[PDB]
């Protein structure tokens, strides 16, 4: 993908987030760090904060990434889609992986119930492997496909199954 892209997804507690605009920032609720009084120097209160499932959008009160352009951001993809999962790690290597997304679905994973957009990784057999596939560090990294000449955020990862394959995109 494009390095306009990438250059949106920082750090955000014990994985990531992505800047949709200078104002608007996603993540997965479960990398938020608890109780913190402060995200990128603006106090929490001044956070306008949604939540849905495992989905999270912080939208600030000034700009903050003046650098990026607003993107699209979508309630998922439509069924079939062939998306791509921006995974960074911490040591910077980035890792497109492609994921056909699925129905809205809900599964019990690393001991816990969690819903959003299932897609299947694109990526091997068994992707189990962090060479191939997802680690519990990437939560937040951000799912994008491309609608002609746009790019388009359906939401941000948030769990995967034990099989390698099976990923949650949480949305809205």
């Amino acid at each position: 993908a494009p390095p306009s892209i990438w250059s949106r997804i920082v750090n955000f507690g014990s994985g990531w987030g992505f800047w949709v605009s200078p104002s608007l920032f996603i993540t997965s609720t479960h990398v938020i760090p608890q109780g913190a009084k402060e995200f990128f120097g603006v106090p929490i209160k001044q956070i306008q904060i949604y939540k849905s499932g495992e989905f999270c959008r912080l939208r600030f009160p000034k700009p903050i990434r003046t650098d990026v352009s607003g993107m699209i951001l979508e309630e998922g993809a439509p069924e079939g889609t062939v998306a791509t999962l921006l995974i960074k790690r911490p040591t910077g290597e980035l890792m497109p992986l492609a994921a056909r997304m699925g129905t809205h679905a809900t599964m019990k994973i690393q001991g816990r119930t969690v819903g959003g957009q299932m897609g299947m990784l694109l990526t091997g057999s068994n992707a189990k492997s962090m060479d191939l596939g997802t680690t519990p560090g990437d939560c937040g990294c951000p799912y994008i496909y491309k609608r002609g000449n746009d790019y388009v955020v359906i939401g941000v990862h948030t769990a995967a199954a034990r099989g390698g394959n099976t990923v949650i995109c949480a949305t809205q």
